[PDB]
């Protein structure tokens, strides 16, 4: 598929539109504001739409490299403040996936460049939990490590004085913590889902405590 | 649509990918490195594997708030410099939507927060292009700026010592602007595109031109 | 100077304080909270304190390459929150200087590195103000560019959401953008001073004008 | 102190030197690249210049608040990567000082807003280190997390590809960890010094072993 292949099926599939579903663009028309903003990586190895089947309009999306929510990021945080105070979605989903080349890159450590220090943060994290990884085989590791890395962007998140401050104002925002893997493409919730301060720091430990 | 639909959803999916398209992960599996990035905004209106038709694995995406390539955003240039030397990705492509809703926000410039700062960089392409935006009918200012967005974010991409660098040592990376809009989803070619630092400002001021 | 000699002329410098000067810290142990923040440049070729003989304790510092205020900058940007919202500073005050390494390295244009994208700022303003430069002498053009940076941050900092919303709750908080060189030491107020949302714009075109 | 008694002190400070030192600029003019970068807090309780006697042109000076050097800052990467790579500076010094209200701040946890995103990467220390905390009276719990602090922003400074590339090539760049107090201004080494990658972990295991 070169550039011309892909404007040609775009011109293609825009005509064949009329016949299959002639409505394809009524929701996004009608300015449907998205209820759920999706933090996922830019590997996008299945895409969130794929994944969950929600139709155009419906997703907020934010795609950085091992999906990360740092503190000072103020492109995520810029995301993530325009979704919760103007669009209001109800919903935050970040989502990893299992073979991420982010997460690996950052256990292997080869000179990449510019991109190391941008996963210098999953570093500190597989620093953090290296006492529960030793209590794991070898082999369940670099997944688990995965999950620990959405485990900490949610917590990230919540900690957020975006997220901080929605949830002291009474909004109903809740976040999420997903994975995935490319054998099935099924999602797996790892169990961290905050709805307010006192739950973010619960179902923190507890994702922990599943592991 | 709740996130109970959503996890439901994926899971009777994702069982009847083994009647529909049981190799749909094959070449997920084998390590297929993408050969696009696709720059676009976080609205997500129309996705980008359904605008081109792209399959998963073939398309490494970064989204932000009107799909910008600032200078010093560490974040989006983390992906360029990942995606260019370590992928080392044949094309980018940055692709604005008609009545985006950040764009749209810096011009009508609401109090909405956190997300203004962010804003500002498309002010100063609205400031820049002021001239060329008299020209023309007030109906068709809105659509014009979110097309001198994609052509100065190209610009951006192209200035950042990543493409500066990649360019220099002869990588075959060209960069791409494109626009769409919710009334049939048909992508749009500004015109932009670059395969060196030559055609880079050649090709800006030939987008200039034809607006 | 070695690394011990720094070390070593700190000790004696602090020794010799009971004499000259035994009350040095009296003012930093009673929390004296300061009244002014100044962002400078990394050269720091004379010392802000230096410069206005300001004593310490009253002077909030931030210094980056070539003093900007990029619209996106969460360092800089925490630096102005933390001064205007906490500690409550009146005055901020941006300052350039004649020469300077990074406003120099924008316009040669040398490849440095990483820097040259901090660095692309910088040329976004000698584009921007590219006739205003034109009706004057070669001579002065670089010493003006420096002028105009200031301005433009001043500018930046005026329009970011932490100004607006101090200018718009009532607080007494004043911008300043201030040069000087290493010719004499001199202080030159460029006349940006800006009290709120009207002045900032008023006196932007006034230095613009005045140039 | 208002503006026109520092603009008056300038004017009649600058004049003075033809007096007491009339070669003050010489240095500067005879173009001294400086050999030393110092990392500071924005507080800059006691001025650089003032701890060391380091004279005008001698020190490339970055400060944020509590002296921080995240992974993913570009602001200071930017200083840092123009100092080593460009000044080729062969010393670099991250200083700290107790009662540091960037620290003191993260630990109490007030709402102070944007700010408090940024001390998210001092509460990632103090959560680092709960277990050597620990085993130390309480009053000096605070004075110990801005070494611990100074120690960790050595540590993040150390793996940037900056000073991995610099270390790789050969550049001679010593990096240091210091504080001070405002009780007598002495600056106290924290002996974490670093001239390689060997160094760098070896003598942060010995400034957290001396804690
Ligand atoms: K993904
Ligand atoms: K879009
Ligand atoms: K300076
Ligand atoms: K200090
Ligand atoms: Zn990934
Ligand atoms: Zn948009
Ligand atoms: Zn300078
Ligand atoms: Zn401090």
């Amino acid at each position: 598929k070169d550039i011309d292949t892909l404007i040609s099926n775009n011109a293609l599939w825009s005509k064949m539109l009329v016949e299959e579903d002639p409505g394809f663009f009524e929701k996004l028309a009608q300015a449907q504001k998205p209820r759920f903003l999706w933090i996922g990586c830019s590997d996008s190895r299945v895409p969130a739409e794929r994944l969950t089947g929600l139709e155009p309009g419906e997703l907020f999306v934010h795609r950085n490299v091992a999906n990360l929510v740092i503190h000072t990021d103020l492109n995520c945080l810029s995301v993530v403040q325009y979704a919760v105070d103007v669009l209001e979605v109800e919903h935050i989903i970040i989502c990893g996936h299992y073979g991420c080349g982010g997460v690996q890159a950052a256990v292997e450590n080869p000179e990449l460049g510019l991109i190391n220090n941008w996963l210098l943060h999953i570093r500190d994290i597989w620093f953090k939990h290296s006492s529960l990884l030793g209590e794991m085989p070898q082999e369940r590791r670099l997944d688990t490590l995965c999950e620990l890395n959405v485990m900490e962007q949610v917590y990230n998140l919540g900690h957020s004085t975006i997220m901080q401050s929605a949830w002291k104002r009474g909004q109903k925002v809740t976040i999420h913590g997903w994975a995935y893997g490319i054998h099935d493409g099924l999602l797996r919730d790892l169990d961290v889902t905050a709805t307010n301060r006192e739950t973010l720091e619960q179902r923190y430990r507890h994702g922990i405590s599943n592991l």
